[PDB]
């Protein structure tokens, strides 16, 4: 037993990380088959970043402008193009360590593992949720750009995130591997803020099921409720609405414990109004919303 | 910026994990060079676990009682011996993925990454601390025995923990890779229970310094404390005594932030008296004690 925030084993991804230099910018690249993927803002000077014309800045560049280092070896860049906010550098050599992989776009409320990297060197791994406001609460310093997020499904790595920048509130914004931003953000030195965030309701309830499976049961009660009643409490407390889709996804956990989702919504309703009455749940004093139902079933079954 | 429980990239450890079977019992082993390390309890049956005479059980085994398996490949065992509570199986093949490694025994308060494994397959990675009562607060289901804990400082893998068992309070006990248990625990099914756990004071202080570095000042105060007055207060909250050693270790974070260690102690004393009054520090509503002074510097500017 026990319940811990757990990343996927990062080895299949560690073997894809490289360093990419263009002028006086160094950051991380993802090397799969004969392509390296990295943020397009790699081509930009501090001057350029205020109002970049990426079309124009990029035709002015050539293969020899991009320095790609896999460990202590140089990669010959033999082609370059841009897909959305992602730069694609064709290289002479196919990554001998390319795993089975897919490019996937994740939904708000879904989790993934981040492999934080510096100068193409894997540094750390942690789990993140894609917030409803389309930011993530990561841990990133200068040179972490091009670090990636992913899930693993048996042998297949599904890459879903590439890190681009930090917003002024300390939270993080990036693209899918097709270079489309998560959220209403631009890769340009301009005035940008994260929208007000909401709590991921289905994840909070997943975590309460994890708490019950681990013998933390005090918050339970004899009551039940309805979507409509609860959702009026949720909206007041900046909680995402709970749908019938959410209640079905939690079905496996409602069974395994004898607390039915609206039964558990009753407990959750009470925790929002009255608080935790000074207790903890799984060693947190907050209601944790970064574990999915899958995350809980995965770890507790 | 940001601050996260962050595990080391697990890749170098993943390439070392194998499955060990003896009788009807399967768990994980650690394959380094021509040696597979696993818990010796793998040779126990139902009766044996109450008073196992491990020397008597092992002499009755030959090499071919041990089925070892690296993915699909069977490894052939050609030798076995016991060192304390760890079984060492000699195999005909040296592991080609063997990283630069070493075995270190850690002290209470030290952190490491756990690669949770089932049937020799890595399942997830997370951070733990050796509690002052020599247990760890892990996430371990049946089959996870032989999972290891490690640091990776400067490309060398330091193995510090092999998982043996769960205590009735739902916390985890294991050995160093020389087979010596952390704490007074034993690999027999007898009435053993962890000591009362305490908070790792040096770690809480390091985390408060992390909070300041990341731009939080709300919990600072105009007070200081003697080291001795601080210890007489902190022990009333079940905090570990803070020693001159611990004060020395925080010197760098003191200098980086300009807050003297005993001033930060005055802030911790106040937080224990007051709580957080509906605020949070680095995303927590509790005082976190599983980040070392070294972890704070690795992750922070
Ligand atoms: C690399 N890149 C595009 C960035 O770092 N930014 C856009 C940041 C500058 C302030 S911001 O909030 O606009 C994000
Ligand atoms: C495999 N193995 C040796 C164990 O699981 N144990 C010794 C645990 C049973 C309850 S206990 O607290 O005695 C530890
Ligand atoms: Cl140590
Ligand atoms: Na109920």
């Amino acid at each position: 037993s026990g319940f811990r925030k757990m990343a996927f084993p990062s080895g299949k991804v560690e073997g894809c990380m490289v360093q990419v230099t263009c002028g006086t910018t160094t950051l991380n690249g993802l090397w799969l088959d004969d392509v390296v993927y990295c943020p397009r803002h790699v081509i930009c000077t501090s001057e350029d970043m205020l109002n970049p014309n990426y079309e124009d800045l990029l035709i002015r560049k050539s293969n020899h402008n991009f320095l790609v280092q896999a460990g202590n070896v140089q990669l010959r860049v033999i082609g370059h193009s841009m897909q959305n906010c992602v730069l694609k550098l064709k290289v002479d050599t196919a990554n001998p360590k390319t795993p089975k992989y897919k490019f996937v776009r994740i939904q708000p409320g879904q989790t993934f593992s981040v492999l934080a990297c510096y100068n193409g060197s894997p540094s750390g791994v942690y789990q993140c949720a894609m917030r409803p406001n389309f930011t993530i609460k990561g841990s990133f310093l200068n040179g972490s750009c091009g670090s990636v997020g992913f899930n693993i499904d048996y042998d297949c790595v599904s890459f879903c995130y590439m890190h681009h920048m930090e917003l002024p509130t300390g939270v993080h914004a990036g693209t899918d591997l097709e270079g489309n931003f998560y959220g209403p953000f631009v890769d340009r030195q301009t005035a940008q803020a994260a929208g007000t965030d909401t709590t991921i309701t289905v994840n909070v309830l997943a975590w309460l099921y994890a708490a019950v499976i681990n013998g933390d049961r005090w918050f339970l009660n004899r009551f039940t409720t309805t979507l409509n009643d609860f959702n009026l409490v949720a909206m007041k407390y900046n909680y995402e609405p709970l749908t019938q889709d959410h209640v079905d996804i939690l079905g496996p956990l409602s069974a395994q414990t004898g607390i039915a989702v609206l039964d558990m919504c009753a407990s959750l309703k009470e925790l929002l109004q009255n608080g935790m009455n000074g207790r903890t749940i799984l060693g947190s004093a907050l209601l944790e919303d970064e574990f999915t139902p899958f995350d809980v079933v995965r770890q507790c079954s």
